[PDB]
């Protein structure tokens, strides 16, 4: 394996030095490199169990053995002396810098994969463009650099869940002796978004700092991919050019789909237009059982919203389902209203949003019941959350040779590699692969290591924890309770379950044997954890650390042996008994024994 | 040893059947046992390893190597033929109950670990006693069943924590868009205290329910073991009797210290009496730097209060010294003002309590820096927080044989045992061990499994995750930075570490480059984890699921394989990469690449 590693490393790699920690002449290359402020990746052979076979290695593409040696763009440069007299006659810059190409990266798409993978690369040496575009929403919403969790996803959803989370924090702050009347309190929608947006705003700002501070060259251009190394780039005066690359990495993610209904385009809005609004949304219907759906209605019913959710069939579709009822409980106990088993047919406009008082307009949705019964009613905003598509039609030219699937997904290998060998595939385009930010800024981050610095280790994509921020959070990391009896068996799975209440709950008077956790284990694999489920405040916090159990193989056993942290809702997971097939409630007192 | 467990098990166990799960015998002996509602230990051999070589065993006890075989307190009472004719014949009544003892277990002191080591134990049909008396402060001040934590700890420390938390909930949520005037609101202490109190009188009652609905025997008396089978108790009417029992826990947790200066125990108040105090505070001063101290004076701060805290060196000795100072950092820049290098010398009174109109008294605190200046200040309230001791003088007479160490807590074996062989201590007083709620309560429950049901799991005592409920709260599991470079020298220690900021914190526009988490690494052992610590908010559910990872060696690259969940303060712990050696700053910016 070391030749075939060697061979991909030389021919990737921008910039690369091949080094020993102990050798005063890789110092001296070290030193002349940092002083002319040429980046490169280094790899140190003293450090690698294959680095005496590595250096042997190496001479099929230099003649030489030694340490140290420099490579550039797939040539070998030189030994120490070699560097030295580059550097000394004033030519090193020019070699460092020779390229058949304009770029060693061109990153399409400045989102969370993208931006992650630039940054990454530039600091090997690799000169790289990303390329970032927002195209309008229908009513012409747009915003800057940083894609969709920065933008109109994870960021301002989650500030408005905080938004949302402080009623609660209103109302339970009087029973803890504070003095305020939350029945006299408003919530005020527009100063709301003006500071989630002046927070994105410092994020749009801060990458491109941070992209200047690197060396990436950032267009605000539409890019296509026209062959293999070729970009099309089209920037806001409408300019068309072509740039070159030598690696590419399709970034671009997805955007909102709507149903094909009249009115839902010219009427309704989606996630895009919401974190933005300059409107109040008002009475609110959100279409849609997804967890972007459920996490929108259920922010805008704690900011003191009529809020109703269109369900056509199930919550939470490929969540654990037993999860997915208690999260829509909690959330129709708490103020949101379900039109279940309900589909649209029609948005009428009754009124034009009114842009000078910031006010909504009023639509008239036309229904249908499964039981044949007309759905009809009035809201001031309609909120479509019926799923997401890439577009890549848009991205590559269909004569490049990159494989879609039947959804329009890149479909990649295990490294990130489309079928086009210099192009890979990373973020929600990326077939198969979990739809989340920390998993495109890990997929990114890796592949330009491996690109341009000779990584070996690839993104494991098992296991990746999620938390859905809907007003009672819900946590889980590995697999629902149904997925692990469809693999293993119902005979081989074994269910421990506790309902718990928060000691911040007690005071407050909030509600008994409504959150809830679960261990969903293999017997036959020493109780094996295959999945871990929360429901509860701050899910998100709690579930993270047990990911990292779980990747570990975690048993029943591992989570018994660990003492609990008191007082905390994580605890609980410590010291679960109750099983599923004893058929024991999982209901608790304050305290027992 | 085989032979030897089956011994311990035999002698210790109430009521115990050895059985297999697939033999009608046993299960008519179980259907009788059920019906007599008899509880008992049931060990499956057909579920264990040596279960063949325990069968083989036991005809040493029994003369057969059949199963059911029934044990009652060391003696061999029948097979399934033996078990029916008893009961036909209304003698099994009198065979299960037949003891030297009053007790099989008495429990004394009903806390954290008694409460669970007595419920556990009467599982497997131990008759059980739980003595619990509450000796008064000084001022007289006592409370109910379920020891320190329950009523003068961990639960109502973390609801006034949870209603200083709620000053800054709003203030942030005027920033998230609510129409409340922060300046406007005040905090009620009585108002807070009586809600504090109702939970903990549902505890009290809770746990009396849970004693008498596993037929455990409360006794409401202060108990003093005098020979190893005897307890003589103390009612409440000064009725003075023994009772007797086989095994005897001692359970009896400790007390706050006060200095030995004029007016200390006259005029100042502990933690035992803060909880229910009748009259708000005021203006105070807490004496002491522990985390009881430290957290006492956050929450006082959070409510409104002017909080001085007076420290003799340093702060939360025995914590990593890095984190401690950040903590007191962010106390001080957040209302906590702190007398550094100083001791009291007298507290004089000024005014008396008043118990009518529930206002505090008076006091001039007289004491001296190390700089030979004197400390000459009033306040209302003065809290002495300068340590907690056992006082076993008070449990056991000397003549018992009860080993104690120079500081008065029980020298135990790593199964819990006294130098008494019947006599066993678990928590706060159990010498070494961390005083913790969870850790009782662990080695209660798996001791009570051990005496009873024949379980051979021991109590594990390492890497035992804490929070300090601080106003900024602190969450670690394992070494400090320090312990681990006195252990295993400074050049095998790696540390990563990284700033952060809550998203919360953004808009509310709070502090950046504040909250701080760092990983405490082993370079000689695959980078292993040998501590996490973690300085922000929610930081005991941060750190309870990184405690499983750890006591299954995580190491380094186990964090960074795993995928962060966004956003959430914990996922900073999945990316660490800069490291102590390395000199670059922990500060992060918002958004980077
Ligand atoms: C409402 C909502 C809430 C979410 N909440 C969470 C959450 O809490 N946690 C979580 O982990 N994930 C969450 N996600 C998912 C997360 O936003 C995505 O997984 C992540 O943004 C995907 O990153 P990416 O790099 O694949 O694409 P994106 O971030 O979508 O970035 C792609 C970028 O490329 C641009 N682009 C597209 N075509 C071109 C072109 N031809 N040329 C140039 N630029 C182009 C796009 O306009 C965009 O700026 C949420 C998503 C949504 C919609
Ligand atoms: C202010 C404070 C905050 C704390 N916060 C936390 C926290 O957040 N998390 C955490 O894990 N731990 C916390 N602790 C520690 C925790 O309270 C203890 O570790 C735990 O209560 C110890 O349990 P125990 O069973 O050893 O003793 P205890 O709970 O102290 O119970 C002993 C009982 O026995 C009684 N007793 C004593 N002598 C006799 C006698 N002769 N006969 C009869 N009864 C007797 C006592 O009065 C008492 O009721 C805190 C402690 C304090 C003081
Ligand atoms: C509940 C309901 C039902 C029908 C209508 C309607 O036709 C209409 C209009 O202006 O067309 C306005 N509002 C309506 N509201
Ligand atoms: C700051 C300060 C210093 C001294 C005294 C004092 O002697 C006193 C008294 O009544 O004795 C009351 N209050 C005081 N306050
Ligand atoms: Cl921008
Ligand atoms: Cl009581
Ligand atoms: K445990
Ligand atoms: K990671
Ligand atoms: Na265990
Ligand atoms: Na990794």
């Amino acid at each position: 394996g070391t030749s075939q590693w060697l061979r991909k490393t030389v021919d990737s790699a921008a910039v690369i030095l091949f080094s020993k920690t102990t050798c005063p002449y890789c110092k001296k290359v070290k030193d002349v490199l940092a002083e002319a402020k040429i980046k490169h990746a280094t790899i140190e052979l003293d450090q690698l169990s294959n680095g005496s076979a590595i250096q042997k290695c190496l001479a099929s593409f230099s003649k030489i053995e030694t340490v140290p040696q420099m490579f550039v763009r797939g040539k070998f440069i030189g030994d120490s002396q070699t560097v030295l007299k580059y550097y000394s006659n004033d030519e090193l810059a020019g070699i460092v810098n020779e390229s058949k190409y304009d770029y060693d990266l061109i990153v399409i798409g400045g989102g969370s994969g993208g931006l992650a993978a630039g940054k990454e690369a530039a600091k090997y040496g690799a000169k790289t463009a990303v390329l970032d575009y927002v195209e309008p929403t229908p009513i012409g919403t747009t915003w800057g650099l940083g894609g969709t969790c920065v933008n109109v996803g994870c960021i301002p959803k989650k500030l408005m869940h905080q938004a949302g989370l402080l009623s609660h924090a209103l109302e339970d702050a009087e029973h803890f002796g504070w003095s305020l009347d939350r029945s006299k309190i408003s919530h005020n929608w527009s100063t709301m978004v003006e500071g989630v947006q002046s927070h994105i705003g410092s994020l749009n700002w801060g990458y491109k700092v941070a992209l200047r501070d690197n060396q990436v060259t950032y267009l605000n251009a539409k890019g296509r991919l026209i062959s293999p190394h070729e970009v099309q780039i089209t920037d806001k005066n409408q300019k068309v050019s072509t740039i070159t690359g030598n690696k590419i990495i399709l970034a671009t993610g997805e955007r909102p789909k709507y149903p094909e209904i009249p009115g839902a385009v010219e009427y309704g809005i989606t996630s895009d237009d919401l974190f933005s609004l300059p409107y109040f949304p008002g009475k609110t219907l959100v279409i849609g059982a997804s967890y972007v759906a459920l996490e929108c209605a259920g922010f805008l019913a704690s900011l003191g919203g009529d809020v109703t959710v269109m369900v056509r069939s199930i919550l939470l579709r490929g969540f654990d389902q037993q999860m997915a009822e208690k999260v829509g409980d909690y959330m129709e106990n708490h103020g949101v209203k379900f039109a279940k088993l309900c589909v649209p047919d029609e948005i009428k406009q009754l009124k034009v949003v009114d842009t000078e008082n910031n006010k909504p307009g009023l639509l008239l949705v036309k229904g249908h019941y499964t039981d044949g019964k007309k759905f009809e009613e009035e809201f001031e905003t309609v909120i479509f959350a019926v799923g997401r598509e890439p577009q890549l039609s848009k991205v590559l030219c269909e004569t490049v040779g990159v494989k879609l699937d039947k959804n329009g997904r890149v479909v990649c290998t295990d490294d990130e590699q489309t079928t086009v060998s210099n192009v890979y595939a990373i973020g929600d385009i990326n077939a198969g692969k979990p739809q989340l930010t920390p998993v495109a800024i890990q997929a990114g981050r890796y592949l330009a290591r491996r690109l341009f610095a000779g990584a070996t280790e690839l993104t494991d994509y098992s296991n990746v924890a999620t938390t859905v921020f809907t007003p009672l959070e819900y946590g889980a990391c590995g697999l629902s309770e149904e997925d692990a009896i469809e693999k293993y068996g119902d005979k081989d799975i074994e269910v421990y379950h506790s309902n718990f209440k928060p000691l911040e709950w007690t005071v407050a008077h909030r509600e008994d044997n409504v959150c809830y956790m679960k261990l969903v284990c293999r017997k036959s694999d020493n109780m094996r954890v295959l999945g871990l489920h929360v429901l509860g405040p701050n899910a998100g916090e709690i579930t993270q650390g047990y990911a990292v159990a779980i990747k570990m193989g975690a048993t029943k056993a591992d989570f018994d042996r660990t003492i609990g942290i008191h007082p905390t809702c994580s605890e609980t997971f410590t010291t679960l008994h109750v099983t599923k097939k004893s058929g024991v409630s999982p209901i608790v007192s304050g305290c027992c024994g």
